[PDB]
């Protein structure tokens, strides 16, 4: 869930996930419209296509376990949902640390009438 979620990101970022991530640029918040502003959004982008392709499951909902080894996040191996969403996370927490060095303030609280456009997973 965003709590599982939350950690990684503080875990990767040294950062809150709220508010530094739960409404920046178009898509690291609760919508997902137009086109990604820059790397950080677009790591926001991806993960809602990761999301979105776990018909089954309920990304939000679902608690999970991971662990750190050598580390790294570890996704450990409870459902099959559990370890998907865990990978979907993953990915974006790592997407996150990754493109720390291009994260814009001025991208925070983007109001999301400024996001038109169109662009498939």
């Amino acid at each position: 869930s965003l709590l599982e979620f939350g950690k990684m990101i503080l875990e990767e970022t040294g950062k809150l996930a709220i508010p530094s991530y739960s409404s920046y640029g178009c898509y690291c918040g609760w919508g997902g419209k137009g086109t990604p502003k820059d790397a950080t959004d677009r790591c926001c982008f991806v993960h809602d296509c990761c999301y979105g392709n776990l018909p089954d499951c309920n990304p939000k909902s679902d608690r999970y376990k991971y662990k750190r080894v050598n580390g790294a996040i570890v996704c450990e191996k409870g459902t099959s949902c559990e370890n998907r969403i865990c990978e979907c996370d993953k990915a974006a927490a790592i997407c996150f640390r990754q493109n720390l060095n291009t994260y814009s303030k001025k991208y925070m609280l983007y109001p999301d009438f400024l996001c038109k456009g169109e662009l498939k997973c």
